[PDB]
C-alpha cells in the first residue's frame, strides 16, 4: 500500500483509533497476554542500497502475565542507539536506561538552560546543651528537610539516611577561660574515623576569645545509618566551651551535595 | 483485521503518513476535550481486551478559539505517564505542566547537570544604616531568586525558597567585642526565633579578623534581607570602608 | 472508521509499518539525511479548515547508505515541535540541540529530590610557601569532570567554565602576629578581587591554632588554576605547615 492512512471521524463522542491488540491462543480458543509479549508496535523502516532497515519504533510490551494484572511499558527505538526511552508500567520513564527506578532516570548528563526547582535535603542542630562523649555534645533541637538526613530522632547527632556526598560545619562558642578550646565533627564520637579518610576533607581549628567560634569542616561520602556528632575532644575541655540553649552557642549544619 | 497495515512511500519529496482526522457534528469545530485520535494497545487478559498503553492527541481548547492540543502517553497500570502540552511544557506523573519540565516524583541523573543557579552578594559594607543593617557599596546576582542591586542595604528575596547565608565583617581596633548579625529588613528576631531555620553569629575583636553570621532555611518572596551590627555604638569598632575583604554577605537559593 | 490490527499467537505481533525510500519500486535508492519516514499525524476541524493537532514523526539524520541513524519527534498543536530524541538516544525538549542525554530550555520542577554526580575538590595539607597567594599541598582529591585537584600540587584547575564556590583556611603559628591567606588565580590575587562579578574576601588572625579565611564564590574558565596562600614569603613562618588537613584545606565546589 502507497496512499496514507486516513481515519476519520465526526461527532461528540467517537474518535479515530489504530487499535492494535495482541492475544495468545487462536480466536477460537484466546489465551491471556503474558510478560515478555508485544501488545503491538508503530515500525518505522528505511531503504539503505539493499534492505529494509529498521528506522525507528514505538513498542507497548506486557511487564506483567496478564492473568496476574495488566501491566506494561511503552518504547522508544530511534535508528542508531536502538531504545532511547522507557515508560514503565509504574509511570515511571527511563533515558538511557531501562531500569526505570525513580520517576525520571537519565543514564547521562543534563543540561538546563533556565533554573531548577526541587526539594534539597539538609539538617540542622541547635544549642549544645551538655557534653555526652567525647566528640559529642548533646543539642538542644534539630531540624531537617528531605529523606537522606534525620537530625530530630537522636539529641546527639544527625543519622544518615541515604548513601550519598555531605557537607558539614560545626561550629561552638568558646567560654570565658582564656584557654585554648575546640571541636570537632564525628562518626558517632569517632574522630579518626572521619579524619583518616582519603577521600574527605575533615578540619578543624581553635580559638580562645570568649564568644568567637571553633569551628570544624567535613566534605565527603557518608554511608546510610552513620551518626554524625560534633563536640569537644575531651571532658575538661567541655567545661571551656559554651554550652547553652541559643543556637549562637553552636550548631552542626549537614548538606546532602549530590 | 488480523493483517499488518503497510503505508510505503519512494520518491524524492513525499512520505507515508498515517492521519487522524476528527471534526464534531456530521461538521462542527472541535471542542475542548475532544480526542482528535489515538494509537491505542490491547491485551486479552482472559476476561476483555484491556488497555495496555496507547498515545493519545486531545484538544486543550476549542479549535473556533485557538488550536492547542496535547500529546498524552499511558501505560498499562499508572494510566497517564507522560503529557505535552500545547506550550510544549512536559510532565511526568502530573498534568500541570507550569515549567518546561515538570516531575511528580525523584530524578535520578548517573552524570552531571548544568543549570542557573541563584545567588547574590553584597560587598563593602560603608555606613551604618540600622540595627542589623550596613549599607553596602555593591552588589551581584545571578538568576531569578535574589535582587541584590536594587537596594543598598539588602538583597530582596525574589521566590519563596530555602537559603543560605553568610555575612562577614572586620573588627576594627578598638579591641572591644564585636558582632554582626543577618536579619529581615533589620529585624533579627523574625529569623532567629523560628524553629524551622538556623541562625547564629559569633563575636571577635581582633583586628582584622571576622565576626560572622549565619542562616540556613526558607524564606518568602519580597524579604528584605539584611545585615549589620546589632546597634550604633558598636559601629565605630567595625571596619566600614569599599574592599570586599572588609566585609561581604552571600545568599544562595539551596533548593 | 477504526483501524484494527488483530493478532493471536505465541510470538506473533501487530504491527503498523511505515517505509520510504528514495526511487522508484523497480529501481530503488536510499534515505537521505532529513527524509521523513514516516509520521502518524493529528488533524482537526476548527470550523473553516483541517489544523495540525499534533504530529509524531521519524526523521533521518544520515544517509542510510552511510548508516541508519534516525530521530523521533513529537509536534503539539500550538507550540510546535516539542520533545525530540536523536539517533544517539539523547533527549531534547523545548530544543533541537541533543548534546547531553537531556536537554531542557527553560525550567525544570521537581517535586521531589534529585540525585547526580557533583564536581567538588579539595587540597589537604599546606606543606611549604612556593609563591606569593600560592601553597604547596600534600594531596588533593576530587569527583567530577569540571575540577582538578590532582594534577597540580599548588592548585586546582578548572576543567570546565562554571560558577565555583572556594574557601581557603589555614592556622596561624605561635607568634601572635598578624597573618592571613588569600585566593588567587595562579597566585593573582587582583585577577580575581578586582571583578565586579565575584565574591573576595579575607580574614586576619593571630591567635595559635586559629584559622585565617579566603573566600570566593563566582564564575572561572577552562584552564584556570586556582591557588590558596600566604601573601608574602616573610609571613610563613609565622603559618602553620604541615601535612594534616585540619593545618589548612582548600575547598572547591562547582554551584551550576
Amino acid at each position: 500500500n502507497r496512499d496514507d492512512l486516513n481515519i476519520r471521524t465526526y461527532g461528540a463522542t467517537e474518535t479515530s483509533s489504530l487499535i492494535m491488540l495482541r492475544a495468545r491462543g487462536t480466536a477460537s480458543a484466546p489465551a491471556a497476554v503474558q510478560t515478555g509479549d508485544r501488545l503491538g508496535g508503530v515500525l518505522f523502516r528505511g531503504w539503505n542500497g539493499t534492505a529494509w532497515m529498521g528506522s525507528g519504533q514505538i513498542l507497548s510490551v506486557a511487564e506483567e502475565n496478564f492473568t496476574t494484572a495488566v501491566k506494561t511499558n511503552l518504547q522508544f527505538h530511534v535508528g542508531g542507539a536502538g531504545e532511547a526511552m522507557r515508560i514503565s508500567n509504574t509511570g515511571n520513564v527511563g533515558i538511557g536506561t531501562t531500569t526505570t527506578t525513580e520517576k525520571l532516570n537519565v543514564q547521562g548528563n543534563v543540561a538546563v538552560s533556565g533554573e531548577i526547582t526541587s526539594v534539597r535535603s539538609w539538617g540542622i542542630k541547635r544549642g549544645p546543651t551538655s557534653f555526652s562523649a567525647n566528640y559529642i555534645n548533646v543539642w538542644n533541637s534539630g531540624y531537617h528537610v528531605g529523606s537522606s538526613i534525620d537530625c530530630t530522632t537522636s539529641t546527639t547527632g544527625c543519622r544518615i539516611l541515604k548513601a550519598g556526598t555531605y557537607e558539614i560545619r560545626c561550629v561552638q562558642r568558646a567560654g570565658t577561660s582564656g584557654n585554648s578550646v575546640y571541636v570537632g565533627i564525628a562518626l558517632n564520637g569517632d574522630r579518626t574515623a572521619l579524619e583518616s579518610r582519603n577521600d574527605v576533607l575533615w578540619n578543624h581549628s581553635h580559638t580562645a576569645y570568649s564568644g568567637s567560634y571553633t569551628e570544624s569542616n567535613f566534605m565527603g561520602t557518608l554511608s546510610a545509618n552513620d551518626l554524625i556528632t560534633c563536640g569537644a575532644p575531651v571532658n575538661t575541655m567541655a567545661a571551656d566551651l559554651v554550652y547553652a540553649v541559643p543556637a549562637y552557642n553552636g550548631t552542626m549544619q549537614i548538606k546532602r551535595v549530590d
